[PDB]
């Protein structure tokens, strides 16, 4: 029942080029080769090319597969292909290589990854790529990255591999197409469903789960992405240890955890079938697709990137020319008197009782620090959750004395920072002279991220505004768009503190 | 660092007999070919030799081998090696063998294990054995499984992998050493300490294993014992479940948890180094040997088998030989004053307070249902081992009416059960009549094990004691042998169920 890997063959490039490594590292490792840095998602991107988790992919896209996979969903020779995997890069290098050109690929500007060998370099068409790829909504993620992140030339060619991308967390978690398929034999697991996610695991997704299980008749496979989700999500190493801890609620010998190394693109439609293939490769027979799978979200105008079901109709629509098996994810909700969830298709909320929470209701329970019901998550992972999204009252903040200020910057700190002190709790508090410096200001999230209390007696200029980061960080100014706003700028410092103290107050960072 | 098997080459016969496996699971099925079932220990050794983690070893001692492993703990071309691996069959089956004769060894007489070419036949001098290799004490464990269930015929000879013996717990746990060592090289782990065990592992364990790794600078492999340990102990599913717990009061990262196979003799001395040269097959390049390392204990005369340190010095003797550094654990004790564990040697006991829990005082805590500290034990271990090993209110019983009884039998079980209910406490109570019949008596400890309390009208013949269990059974009789001693033949039966309710409340099965 184990699935051959996507194009029949394995690209495991690693076991490959196994021989020629030393050979390979040299000819990287000499002055006479031109060098290119891989960058955040190309290191996640090649991971899975070396590792054969993009099989059949032996390298960057051409633009020959590339223009197949954006008009067609498929690779030159009508291998189903839905996400564009190139490497991106700008004029300058694009400049310096031809067809044939031995390029080396380093991570971190130091280590050997791989050997490219240039066989096509072209300048593609963003607009037609984001528009056929991506569905052309200009706030999609993978478009905003498409033309701010990604270099302008695409550089087609084949891969020998050096070593994988490094990596110093989770060690032989990480475990290769080959290695899952070998572990898979050492269980004796033939059938075997995936699970993707990026999110944190909760008892609605166990149950799921092992019902999944139940139907097919397969194992699990807890398949997180651990290399880039959506921008601005919980931390990988938050999530493996929230994963570790709900793995142990399976029966025993029914569940397997394996992190993917994967850079997703959020683009839920085409990424749940190439998400299928991915695990395909990784050696399950069933893949899991969720509603709205691997999708953004809503826009500005409040709508939806994808439709919710999108995802699992397309997957279903491949699924015989891939060679898997769907398992659709149905919406559920949890029933009070009978301790279970159900799928909301079955349940007239006229005659049971029913209890959901939302995303929202539960980033607010964790900013509030209020209890989360242990039949919506294990206790064990709300702990993990709390520890690294702690409540207001353990959160740091910055306060930024605004430039129509004319009190004493200098007098309204230490009054700010003598007050601040009477409260205690644990926050550390300082005041914070950044004199408009770059090596300074990128510090100010990093004490927010530790719950320290900032006073910031200027502001800085707003060519830099991108160097800090909004959140926590509340303006004291006269002006409309201040958070603490003063009737006039030269108001009595005990006049300024106490609406300070009690806006803090309000937004729960000092609890009395 | 990691070490090469012992004898320079493993001996994965699975992964050298593979492209032969149809072709010799046909001649073990086959009807001509005379088949032998192998013995529960004969399986363990079986899986080990056709595993690698006997290397160089390659079937069963023969005579030539055999003699040279008692007398020198050596195999006839040198190579170090302590216990002799044997196949032990009985008369009549070696009678049907001659050299060369080809034997098809099943397990539970329906699965194809392996095809032995026989290349010796004889009758070892078990006399000789016992004391060469055990030291003699005819109350050791080895010695007295030497003479009463092994065979009396050694089948030398070489062995062809058909598969290893078949495992449906902890799949994919039980990993080969060729499977270890790639999971080693997979997480860029060099130096490796094993750590063996057949108990339980307490805070003390978990200490003394991180600070080796500390000093040695090396990962730690928990490696127990999940086949044979010593006669009548905790079953390794519980000990699994306790190891994986434990296994998560590590750093993340710095061990990992495998089961060995292994059928130990309790051979302390020997067996030490025998661990020792397993271990380095599996890939530790470090081996703790611990104070009376496989030692059996004491026997009547309350005389050890072997001395505390014997293990510890004959290891460290070989260990140059061997090519494996010896990690030697010390007598420990706990500091409440500091919250840690500390080598006896470097304590004041004058000036110094010590707190230490024996295995005999956890074993009546545990009988008990006292309370564990949580500097001895996990909460999570003791909670594992308690529901395991239930106290006296939860653990069941047997009373045996007596011959010397002349009162109804009838009555008095009615009045034992009807007095019983009273009480209460979870506990099912059941009047069971064996009529002498093996197919009950068997079950009367199943009963036992389930937590029930059985009443027995009569007692059963001589001849059948040892189908039974002496374990909770207690005899309701006049003579001194009694469990509870009546003073007459015929008391009144009011009078006889309060002697046996009194009895068993002040042995803790009734609480009130
Ligand atoms: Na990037």
């Amino acid at each position: 029942h184990m699935p051959a890997p996507h194009g029949g063959i394995l690209q495991d490039l690693i076991a490959r080029d196994a021989l020629k490594k030393n050979e390979l590292l040299s000819e990287a490792q000499s002055s006479d080769i031109l060098v290119w840095n891989l960058t955040p998602r190309q290191l996640c991107d090649i991971e899975l090319i070396l590792n054969g988790g993009f099989s059949p992919l032996t390298g960057f896209l051409n633009e020959n597969d590339y223009s197949s996979v954006v008009t067609d969903s498929r690779l030159a020779d009508g291998t189903l292909w839905t996400i564009p995997i190139t490497l991106d890069v700008d004029e300058a290098f694009a400049n310096q290589i031809k067809p044939d050109t031995r390029i080396a690929l380093f991570q971190d500007d130091e280590i050997p990854i791989a050997i490219l060998t240039v066989q096509d370099v072209y300048k593609p068409n963003k607009t037609i790529e984001a528009e056929k790829v991506f569905r052309g909504d200009p706030e999609h993620p993978a478009i905003s990255y498409l033309f701010n992140v990604a270099g302008d030339y695409y550089v087609g060619g084949s891969l020998e591999a050096i070593q994988l991308p490094q990596h110093y967390d989770y060690p032989g978690l990480r475990k290769t197409p080959a290695q899952l398929r070998l572990e898979f034999q050492s269980r004796q697991w033939d059938r075997v469903v995936a699970f993707q996610t990026r999110n944190p695991m909760h008892r609605a997704h166990r149950e799921l789960t092992v019902r999944a299980a139940r139907e097919a008749n397969a194992k699990v496979l807890i398949h997180p992405v651990v290399g880039l989700t959506k921008p601005g999500d919980i931390d990988h190493h938050t999530r493996v240890r929230v994963y570790q801890e709900i793995i142990k609620r399976y029966p025993n010998g029914i569940a397997f955890l394996s992190l993917l190394p994967l850079a997703m693109r959020m683009s839920g439609d085409r990424e749940a079938v190439w998400h299928a293939i991915i695990r395909k490769n990784y050696g399950a027979s069933h893949f899991i697709v969720g509603r709205d799978h691997a999708g953004p979200g809503k826009n500005s105008k409040g709508v939806d990137f994808y439709g919710p079901y999108d995802a699992q109709e397309l997957v279903e629509s491949y699924k015989h020319e891939l060679d898997i098996e769907v398992v659709p994810f149905r919406m559920v909700t949890y029933l009070p008197d009978e301790d279970r969830y159900a799928p909301i298709d079955q349940i007239d909320t006229t005659k049971t009782r029913t209890l959901n929470i939302s995303g929202t209701e539960l980033r607010r329970r964790l900013r509030v620090g209020g209890e989360i019901p242990e039949w919506f998550s294990y206790p064990e992972v709300v702990k993990i959750l709390r520890e690294s999204n702690p409540p207001r009252p353990k959160q740091g903040f910055s306060i930024v004395l605004g430039n129509s200020l004319t009190v004493s910057r200098e007098q309204l700190s230490i009054a700010l920072l003598s007050t601040f002190l009477q409260f205690g709790g644990g926050r550390y508090y300082k005041i914070f002279e950044h004199n408009n410096k770059t090596e300074l200001l990128s510090l100010i999230q990093d004490f927010i991220g530790s719950g320290s209390g900032l006073i910031i007696p200027n502001q800085w200029e707003d060519d830099k505004d991108s160097v800090v980061g909004k959140q926590n960080v509340y303006l004291l100014d006269t002006s409309s768009s201040a958070d603490i706003q003063l009737e006039s700028a030269d108001e009595p410092i005990s006049h300024i503190v106490q609406k300070v103290v009690l806006f803090l107050e309000d937004n729960g960072f000092f609890v009395f």
